[PDB]
């Protein structure tokens, strides 16, 4: 879903 990360989604 959303994680605050960039790889993981986006950059969420």
């Amino acid at each position: 879903g959303c994680c605050s990360d960039k790889r993981c989604a986006w950059r969420c």
